């Protein structure tokens, strides 16, 4: 009833990109939605790291002092793309610092260390099940989870399930109020998303996001909570893939899809 009240040229955009774009956007005030390939599976890539940090925060509600726990790690933990954890190899970092690094710099070593804390990919999957997400699945660790093989459901979710879970965690009751705001604050401080959803969001609106980039099969993504001034927040997810292993991803296509989603919701932007 409230889905796709205004059609947008997502098909033309994905054809120009040479792949598939999946979009789900939710106006949390009216419940209106924009939906395009929203129930197809796309590889999570690093976008799982936001939900990873939420799962850690959930655990911290029952474990006072979890976030402050210092974690030492060896050089064998430092897999490629670990920009924060490599600078603290000789000192260690706290669980909260590892969570912030995973969210804000997509730190791979931090993500693997936190996955171990939660009981591995099945433990993160169990957390997502506990909030009502039956679509999300994490199956592997960094870096193997980025393979993005066409048709492979491992390490995927759907744009719709990503948006629904993000809403529950950032705006709903899935986390206690202090942990909810900490999750929002980590997302707001993300440094890797300036050319994706944020490029579609006016500078005077608050926004938090988590990006993902698999490095193959034109596969990259971003999800965000957006607070336009004077109205209810918007939650949205934009995922891409492409048929060939050497197909490149496009940040511009993600930003353009985000623009179309906001336009489809009637949210006046840039
Ligand atoms: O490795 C990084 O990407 C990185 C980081 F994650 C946090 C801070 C810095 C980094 O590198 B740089 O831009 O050369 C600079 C000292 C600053
Ligand atoms: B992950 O998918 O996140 C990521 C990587 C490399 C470059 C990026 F821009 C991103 C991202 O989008 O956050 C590697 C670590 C993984």
């Amino acid at each position: 009833m409230l889905t796709n009240l205004v059609a947008e040229p997502f098909a033309k955009l994905e054809q120009d990109f040479g792949g598939s774009i999946g979009v789900y956007a939710m106006d949390t005030g009216s419940g209106a939605t924009v939906s395009y390939r929203a129930e197809e599976r796309f590889p999570l890539c690093s976008s799982f790291k936001g939900f990873l940090a939420a799962a850690v925060l959930a655990r911290s509600q029952q474990q006072a002092g979890l976030l402050d726990t210092p974690i030492r790690y060896g050089k064998n933990a430092l897999v490629p793309w670990s920009p924060i954890s490599e600078k603290y190899l000789t000192t260690g970092m706290t669980v909260a610092e590892l969570s912030a690094a995973a969210v804000q710099y997509s730190d791979n070593a931090a993500a693997n260390l936190l996955l171990k804390e939660l009981g591995g990919p099945a433990g993160l999957t169990a957390f997502m099940r506990s909030i009502g997400d039956t679509t999300f699945r994490l199956d592997r660790w960094e870096l193997e989870l980025n393979s993005a093989i066409p048709g492979d459901a491992r390490d995927t979710s759907s744009p719709r399930a990503v948006t629904e879970s993000l809403q529950k965690l950032t705006l709903g009751s899935a986390l206690a109020a202090p942990q909810r705001q900490q999750f929002v604050d980590w997302l707001k401080g993300n440094t890797t998303g300036n050319h994706r959803i944020r490029a579609a969001v006016p500078a005077d609106w608050a926004v938090g996001d988590k990006t993902g980039t698999c490095g193959v099969y034109g596969t990259a993504n971003d999800y965000a909570v957006v607070w336009p001034t004077g109205r209810a927040p918007i939650v949205l997810a934009v995922y891409t893939r492409a048929p060939n292993k050497d197909d490149k991803h496009s940040e511009a296509v993600i930003a353009a899809a985000a623009r179309l989603a906001l336009e489809g919701l009637g949210v006046n932007g840039q």
